[PDB]
DNA sequence: CATTAGA
DNA sequence: TCTAATG
């Protein structure tokens, strides 16, 4: 945890690069598993062949923990740090919308700048001409002041539009937290569940509602149950127009809500946490059920939920505010 | 690990 | 159809 600290660091900036960079899964993968178990490793690695002992790490790793080790830096660490090329990867891939093969792509024809990206905003799609346009509105975290305003108006269309609606705006602002990357509201309603062939309209009607009252402004994607677009807090009075804030709305078979809100409002930790729990419990937890555990090594048949408790109540826990689902 | 664009 | 990108 602060033990095995560069040593995993050092790993992770390797494996990132592999895969990013470069298309070695393998040997990102390799350093992925490496610096996963001398991050467990309980000891403080002082050398190479104390390393290599390690499931995982052969004889190529350990040549790079002795010279870390051994002087603070790595070359091949202060070589790529340097590299224009793959800087410049690591970078058209903060668009949102460029991932590693089109960063890689653009590179190669020399699009290596944010302003090589507007002089070609043709080679770019959609989602990525939005990217670009928002690009420094999208590096920026939403004040949970923000948060409450955004929560109040997609609140209150979403009634508007139909009653039935139930929607819960999740993530770390459902935990408390001071600022967020973006919303995520879960959104269900009961005329939709499980079995009931869909019914796409209901997300439309609302991403429209939203839209129609200048909340939303621009759609990166929009599928059936998966909305993904940007939205903005009316500029008030002049002087302040609001940042652009990403935004992504899902639609819950109303059978399967409480599961997935239980789970989106994390954290992962938590998760993880209350999962395992409810494994000794005799259950299983996931994105969208609960179903007890039978002894012939597994078992399902989803258990009936109608609210957070439900869940609590069946791995027998303690009601833990969302506040306090920290770990 | 699942949903959407796109070519 | 696959393959990318977001989560
Ligand atoms: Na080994
Ligand atoms: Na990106
Ligand atoms: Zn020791
Ligand atoms: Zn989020
Ligand atoms: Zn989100």
């Amino acid at each position: 945890e602060t033990l095995n600290g560069g040593i995993t660091d050092m790993l992770t900036e390797l494996a990132n690069f592999e895969k990013n960079v470069s298309q070695a899964i393998h040997k990102y993968n390799a350093y992925r598993k490496a610096a996963s178990v001398i991050a467990k490793y309980p000891h403080k690695i002082k050398s190479g062949a104390e390393a290599k002992k390690l499931p995982g790490v052969g004889t190529k790793i350990a040549e790079k923990i002795d010279e870390f080790l051994a002087t603070g830096k790595l070359r091949k660490l202060e070589k790529i740090r340097q590299d224009d090329t793959s800087s410049s990867i690591n970078f058209l891939t903060r668009v949102s919308g460029i991932g590693p093969s089109a960063a890689r792509k653009f590179v190669d024809e020399g699009i290596k700048t944010l302003e090589d990206l507007r002089k070609n905003e043709d080679k770019l799609n959609h989602h990525q001409r939005i990217g670009l346009k928002y690009f420094g509105d999208f590096e920026k975290r939403i004040p949970r002041e923000e948060m409450l305003q955004m929560q109040d108006i997609v609140l209150n269309e979403v009634k508007k539009v139909d009653s039935e609606y139930i929607a819960t705006v999740c993530g770390s602002f459902r935990r408390g937290a001071e600022s967020s990357g973006d919303m995520d509201v879960l959104l269900t309603h009961p005329s939709f569940t499980s079995e009931s062939t869909k019914q796409p309209k209901l997300l439309h009607q609302v991403v429209e509602q939203l839209q129609k009252v200048h909340f939303i402004t621009d759609t990166l994607s929009k599928g059936e149950t998966k909305f993904m677009g940007v939205c903005q807090l009316p500029s008030k009075n002049d002087e302040k127009e609001y940042p652009h804030r990403r935004i992504d709305i899902r639609l819950i078979p109303k059978d399967q809500y409480y599961c997935g809100v239980l789970y989106f409002t994390g954290s992962d930790i938590f998760n993880k946490n209350m999962r395992a729990h409810a494994l000794e419990k005799g259950f299983t937890i996931n994105e969208y059920t609960i179903r007890p555990l039978g002894v012939t090594g597994v078992a399902g048949e989803p258990l009936p939920v109608d609210s957070e408790k439900d869940i609590f109540d069946y791995i027998q826990w303690k009601y833990r505010e969302p506040k306090d689902r920290s770990e």
